[PDB]
């Protein structure tokens, strides 16, 4: 008809909030007279703006049951129906569990990991009408139902969580395949699936015993969403709609000397031409975005979201967002993308900041992203008397002071932004660091993720571009060669990589030592790191070696976490002597409980 | 007599803590029968411990007035007199003035910087009788005289504050040259000159105009002090007096991770053989060094001590020390030396730490050794678009919210534990880098100290070991060749340097601007950093050009910092252009006023 587009799709009876806005996109509708036609529903307000394609309608729902009822626009002879939908809330729908450290989340870029429907690649209308797989920068074909399809792998990889990079749809001409220009909030992309493709991808994901987390963008939408391209006003992007390119400076929030220039510059600054920067400022636009990530949650069951591009968006509208968020859903986990290169610009994003105080984000979970540039050399390096190697985490550490959640920072050895663990092919001859990395994050503190494909030794190096960043898991299309989701078709290397990984993974789930315990850690000792995680009485202690070399060292530092004269590493299954001395092989692991 | 030592030497009436604790030292004094012959002077106990040389006295001194009084032991037959001072107060000692921001610090180590009176050099009796200026290691002859006799250069460079190491006397066989190992805390070292030569060379320095900071160490004295070459008890030293070796592991104060083995081994633990570890969790060691601090600041008016170690000390003691020292003398300033990896540790030792929080060190001042560390390549490396050279300042200094005090915050290229600025003589031979260094260190935030000689270009590499870090100031002997305390002995290279530091130094010198003003900066622009100092209506503004080339960079990022069209170099006393864009050369620096 007259109308083109009505956001959100539809909405639910006794949400907390009883706001329900409700945007209307159409031909010259904002000179319309507006009536509903319900029970118990009162239109509030009606919002015109300078572009006459659009009405904002504020409706309160404080009264109104589930029910079937109609938005009437009449314009002189003419009258439009607009059916909308306020649908009955699952029982228990505000009690969905979040994530936490008991939890591994496993990161998949969707158009990268499995085409399980080929017919859905290229779909008549989308901008970018190509796939090609030999692009690393083009569509290769990716979906929902491939997700779906391999489920199986994913749960006895030993994960608990799949978390997808965005999954809402991205109609531009190119760069469509990375998700991070959403040109529309309600409507999973086309060539991934349908929005009920993906409320049974997290059905089925659950039965799995597997969590979903989303990542969602409020910082920014692609050039070609209808809210950009035919603007309701200039007051929705910042710098009134006028690119001006940002300084990716977002220290400026923060900074005590900062200037006004720069802050302005960097918050309100556009990350590209074609990714227009949203102005939270606007009342309309935050319940927008915030509506819209709470009409994921309660439609979908997932049980996370990860807002990328947090620090660039205005601070006072994400703590409203988190808040309002944690008002209909108290366990749900919030992750921000903190990529700053300190633990204390990062700890201010944090909810219950001591060095913010008495600004608070609300926001649970950060990202560590210092923890992963100590990772990504401390298992290279030499572990000396003094310094290098495993220090970098026992300094690292140390410093948790600053954080005031440590169990809900995001630990993780790399993502779809940065060089993998492994930076080429030839690098993963070796697997010392990757079984060191591997048991330190899987034992440490924090919530662990892992990126697709670390399992199986997929390489890559930043400075070959994003898109080789993001490679196609080989096995996901029907005519690749080598079909790695199974053991049967991987390189020995290739197995023992997963086989170590997967054992970590299966331990780790259910282990409460790991999810709640205490930790206590110790100077490298003749370049020998060593730790605790301990809850009640039951403990679990590491050893890592931190150098290519035999080493002997004293025991004696750590009789107060060795209860017992020896114990056996669960790697191994061998019996480990805990009796004065210790000789452990060059890069040793020990992972004893207790 | 039968009493070979008595601390302190003597004491003060009208003291804010009426309480004071005698320590007498001689031959089985311990059985004795102790009384006083004064006026209006309770002796409140008589200490006595395992051994019997000593005799602990606690006196109140509530309601005493300046007088001499006698300590009486009576031993049997033997009755020995011991006389004592009450001294009466200068008028306002209370009220002697710290150091701050609106200081610049000069740090002297006094057996390297002049040799003032030659027949000190050597003392009879002294454990180490040798004077060789060709070994590093070994005492070279400086002393009180040979500061006193160069105070009219220090002031002519234009700081404020003179600091000196340790001037307390260090007996020992070798290594007693650099002061650190005190065998007695109430007399100066006798090859420096006498306690009256101390307060004398104060009075001096006072009368042109500076300061006088004090090195003292509380966590250790040298293995030939009395207290501990004739122990009091077991419970005077860490470890029962044993040896047992610091891992200097002092993050295990505050890290949450930290094992009760490796806190006991660091804090407990001995620096060396010969440097013993005070227990200050003994009523009568704390006692007995806190007095000492006191006695130093009534005897010679200094305006400052240094707390060398402080970390490796018993936090609850060194928080009661700093908080007695304050109730004492109001505005005085204590700095404690923060030697850590990063600003998250240093914080927690500062005052008001809100990562402390609600433990509380009551320490104003901490060492920003991590802005050395940056300071010490940021003028050496490109500064690209992104990262390198000048970001290192303007990353570190966006982390400002971690510090409660950040104007309380010593900073700093080099001290007499590290390579000097510069490492080598032949480096040198470039000045720019010293140029920016210097022009930042004495505009930006925090309290500045030059270390003696970088006014000349003195170098050293850490590498060659610590006696080559503190080579003697040529000039301050009189047999050497050329005598860099005049211009017109110096190298054209060494009286550029010294005019360049001086320069700035005398224009700091009552500069309310940089003592007192709020600080902005800017992201590095085309490799140029930019930031002002602003209090009230009066602003500085400084432009170090991060790189070895000519650059053009837009202004209109510092509209908000450039209030006219044009201003003055102070360096080179030349007008600058303030329209639209600016030209730098090579690492170009301007210093505007407005
Ligand atoms: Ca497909
Ligand atoms: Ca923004
Ligand atoms: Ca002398
Ligand atoms: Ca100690």
């Amino acid at each position: 008809s007259t109308i083109k587009k009505v956001a959100p799709t539809f909405w639910w009876a006794g949400m907390k909030n009883p706001e329900l806005q409700i945007l209307l996109y159409g031909d010259r509708i904002s000179s319309a007279d507006v009536s509903l036609s319900a029970d118990n529903i009162t239109l509030q307000e009606v919002v015109k703006q300078e572009n006459p394609n659009y009405l904002v309608l504020y409706l309160d729902l404080s009264k109104a049951a589930p029910q079937n009822f109609d938005i009437i626009l009449k314009q002189g002879k003419k009258q439009t129906k607009i059916p909308y939908e306020l649908k009955q809330r699952r029982p228990n729908a505000s009690a969905v569990e979040g994530f936490d450290s008991s939890d591994v989340l496993y990161l998949i870029m969707p158009d990268r990991f499995a085409n399980g429907n080929p017919s859905n690649d290229i779909i008549p209308g989308m901008l970018e009408g190509n796939v090609d797989r030999n692009e690393p920068f083009a569509r290769h074909g990716g979906d929902l139902k491939g997700i779906e399809n391999h489920l199986d792998y994913i749960a006895d990889l030993g994960v608990t969580s799949i978390w997808l990079n965005p999954i809402q749809e991205n109609d531009m001409k190119e760069g469509s395949y990375h998700g991070y220009a959403i040109t529309d909030y309600y409507q999973v992309d086309r060539r991934f699936g349908s929005n009920e493709e993906f409320r049974k991808l997290t059905q089925e994901a659950n039965a799995k015993g597997l969590k979903v987390v989303m990542d969602m963008i409020f910082n920014h939408c692609g050039s070609d969403n209808y809210l950009f391209k035919d603007m309701p006003s200039k007051d929705w992007f910042n710098f009134e709609g006028n690119y001006v390119q940002t300084s990716f400076k977002t220290a400026t929030q923060m900074d005590p000397y900062a200037s006004d220039y720069e802050k302005k510059i960097a918050i309100d600054g556009w990350f590209t031409l074609t990714m227009p920067d949203f102005n939270q400022r606007n009342r309309h636009v935050a319940t927008y975005l915030i509506q819209s990530s709470i009409w994921w949650i309660e439609y979908a069951g997932i049980n996370g979201i990860r807002q990328d591009t947090h620090p660039y968006a205005d601070f006072d509208m994400m703590a409203r967002w988190c808040k309002a968020v944690n008002e209909e859903y108290p366990k749900f986990n919030i992750v921000g993308e903190t990529w700053l290169g300190n633990n204390v610009l990062i700890s201010y994003w944090q909810k219950d900041s001591r060095l913010a105080y008495p600004k608070n984000s609300n926001l649970p979970t950060v990202m560590d992203f210092p923890l992963m540039e100590e990772m990504n050399k401390a298992f290279d390096e030499e572990t000396t008397e003094w310094n290098g190697g495993l220090f970098r985490l026992y300094e690292y550490l140390s410093q948790d002071i600053v954080y005031s959640h440590p169990m809900s920072l995001l630990t993780f050895l790399d993502n779809h932004d940065t060089s993998r663990f492994y930076r080429s092919e030839a690098d993963t001859k070796n697997l010392d660091r990757y079984k060191q990395a591997l048991t330190f994050l899987l034992t440490t503190r924090g919530i662990p993720q892992i990126y697709y494909g670390t399992e199986i030794l997929m390489a890559a190096d930043k400075a070959n571009g994003d898109g080789l960043l993001r490679c196609d898991f080989p096995g996901g299309w029907p005519n690749d060669t080598k079909n790695c989701f199974d053991a049967a078709n991987r390189t020995p290397q290739q197995n023992e990589a997963f086989s170590f990984m997967q054992k970590l993974l299966q331990w780790r789930k259910g282990n409460e030592v790991i999810a709640k315990g205490q930790l206590k850690h110790f100077a490298p000792n003749k370049g020998v790191y060593v730790y605790e995680r301990k809850y009640g009485d039951k403990s679990v202690v590491v050893f890592l070696n931190g150098n290519d070399r035999e080493q002997t060292i004293d025991l004696v530092p750590y009789q107060e976490i060795l209860p017992a004269s020896s114990a056996f590493d669960l790697l191994t299954e061998k019996k480990v002597e805990l009796r004065n001395e210790l000789t452990l092989p060059s890069r040793e692991i020990y992972l004893l409980s207790f």
